[PDB]
């Protein structure tokens, strides 16, 4: 059936008392949301398949079997094969999708891919799952444009060095900097990419802390002002997002510190399938709290569904973005005018309300 896919995968668990991706997959059997969606079989990625973004050294040392109690060694071995597997769901996905197998899809994956560079695993990522899905793209299906957005609260660092000299790919990440003294501490708003890839790196950077935390007007705000325009200028023919969750309340202030609610990503989800005619696939990266990222999962594959999303609160739409968020905003536009003619001809109105800029548009 040509509707919303998912990949999930029993092998990708810690135990072999429900941790991340199998709390998600609980919830989504329970609303309903699994029943209505084509739940598709997912494998390794082949070591071939890896390199594409990864050194050969970096791909073997990770992702053979050198030949389980979680407290031990041998539990990072498992969660490096996890990694291996989480690459292939993502992959097979994303194929299903820009094939047209598939309307679109969310991955209920771990770990997380964001993070691991060419030859280094960090941040709890093995391997670069969403950049080897966008490579596969290119070199076997020769998709001419992708937009890769990553919502997860900190920087995708691996995939914007993955792509940072490719103007085929436009990687948009949202995450909070506070003038790199925030995790992984790279992902400055000047960072906008080199050679023939300048002007195709956008980081959406927020600075100023938690004076107040940034929450879902700021956010509306951001894809309002930078994502959307940027994103709609550059016209992609797939949509990948790297879709952590860990900017949603109840994620605390190292490990998260923002106020999004769960309902707000279905909005953004939604927005993000205006473009590429809707093939759009999401990939789990962060979060870690249990009903948030539950609440979210939940909210964004009910978007992809086409269900009518529970209305944002009239709060939230009336709210104008806090004063750093807006400085935020505007020095990313600022920077960006250089690139974007959708940033060239105008005045900044990101100080308004969702209501104010409908009204005033
Ligand atoms: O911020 C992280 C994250 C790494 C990866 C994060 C992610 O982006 O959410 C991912 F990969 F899971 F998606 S978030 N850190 C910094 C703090 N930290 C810690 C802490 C240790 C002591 C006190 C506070 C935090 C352990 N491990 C980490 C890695
Ligand atoms: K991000
Ligand atoms: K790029
Ligand atoms: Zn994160």
């Amino acid at each position: 059936r040509f509707t919303t896919g998912l990949v999930y995968d029993t092998l990708m668990l810690k135990h072999q008392h429900a941790g991340r991706i199998q709390s998600i997959w609980s919830r989504l059997q329970e609303t309903g949301l699994r029943g209505k969606c084509e739940a598709i079989r997912g494998r390794k990625a082949t070591l071939e398949e890896l390199q594409t973004v990864h050194s050969e050294a970096h791909t073997l040392l990770y992702g053979t079997n050198p030949l389980v109690d979680s407290d031990t060694i041998w539990n990072e071995v498992h969660s490096a094969g996890a990694a291996r597997l989480a690459v292939g769901c993502v992959v097979e996905l994303v194929f299903k999708v820009a094939t047209g197998e598939l309307k679109n899809g969310f991955a209920v994956v771990r770990p997380p891919g964001h993070h691991a560079e060419e030859s280094t695993p960090m941040g709890f990522c093995y391997f670069n799952s969403v950049a080897v899905a966008a490579k596969l793209l290119q070199q076997r299906l020769s998709v001419s444009k992708i937009l890769i957005v990553d919502w997860d609260v900190h920087h995708g660092n691996g995939t914007q060095q993955a792509f940072y000299s490719d103007p085929s790919v436009l990687y948009m990440s949202l995450h909070r900097y506070d003038d790199g003294n925030f995790f992984p501490g790279s992902g400055a708003p000047d960072e906008v990419g080199t050679g023939p890839g300048v002007g195709f790196n956008v980081n959406m950077a927020f600075t100023g802390g938690l004076d107040p935390p940034m929450g879902d007007a700021e956010y509306l705000a951001a894809f309002r002002t930078v994502v959307m325009p940027i994103a709609s200028e550059f016209a992609p023919d797939v949509v990948l997002v790297s879709s952590g969750f860990d900017a949603v309340e109840g994620h605390p202030t190292p490990l998260g510190g923002y106020n999004l609610s769960a309902r707000c990503f279905g909005y953004l989800t939604k927005q993000l399938m205006g473009l590429a005619g809707g093939r759009i696939v999401l990939a789990l990266e962060g979060g870690h709290d249990l009903t948030a990222i539950c609440d979210a999962s939940e909210a964004c594959v009910s978007a992809l569904l086409g269900n009518e999303l529970d209305p944002l609160p009239e709060k939230v739409l009336q709210q104008r973005p806090n004063a750093n968020a807006v400085r935020s905003m505007e020095k990313v536009m600022e920077i960006h005018s250089k690139y974007w003619r959708c940033l060239q001809r105008t005045t900044s109105t990101a100080g308004r309300s969702l209501i104010e800029a409908q009204t005033c548009e």
